Formats: C-alpha cells, structure tokens, sequence
C-alpha cells in the first residue's frame, strides 16, 4: 500500500507541540500575506510573538519554527505575487 513517509511534514505547531509547548493562535490572513513579503519582515514580526507564548523556549527550538511558519505562511498564501506576479 502507499504510505508515503513524507507526506505530512512537521509544521511549526507540530514541532512546537512536539516540544509541549503552545503556539500563537493567530491565524495569517490575507493582509499578512501581501506584507510579510520576505522573511526578515516576516521575523520580526513572528519572532516576538510565538516569544509571547513560549517566552523560555531554546532560540534553536524558536529558529525552527520561524522556518516552519514562514513555509506555512508561503503555503496557504494564495498570493504568488505579492504585487501581482511571481
């Protein structure tokens, strides 16, 4: 049968929640999309949040779930393009 042992990835909820912590039930939407446009802006934004959560998580445990979210974000983003195309 196919399993597939990469199908589902570990997102940055999965990995936070893998860890026993709790992430920011906040929830990218639209607007975020078209102005978290790169990573760095997407960071510093994200970074002091998730922070807010889990405040005495490892930076290293925190790196990863920056990565996740930003591939989360770039996932469920409908907007290639943020000023059209891309």
């Amino acid at each position: 049968g196919p399993l597939g042992s990469s199908k589902e990835p570990k997102s940055s909820a999965q990995l936070l929640e893998d860890w026993g912590m709790e992430d920011i039930d906040h929830v990218f939407s639209e607007e975020d999309y078209r102005t978290l446009t790169n990573y760095k802006a997407f960071s510093q934004f994200v970074r002091p949040l998730i922070a807010a959560k889990n405040p005495k998580i490892a930076v290293s445990k925190m790196m990863m779930v920056l990565g996740a979210k930003w591939r989360e974000f770039s996932t469920n983003n409908p907007f290639k393009g943020s000023s059209g195309a891309s």
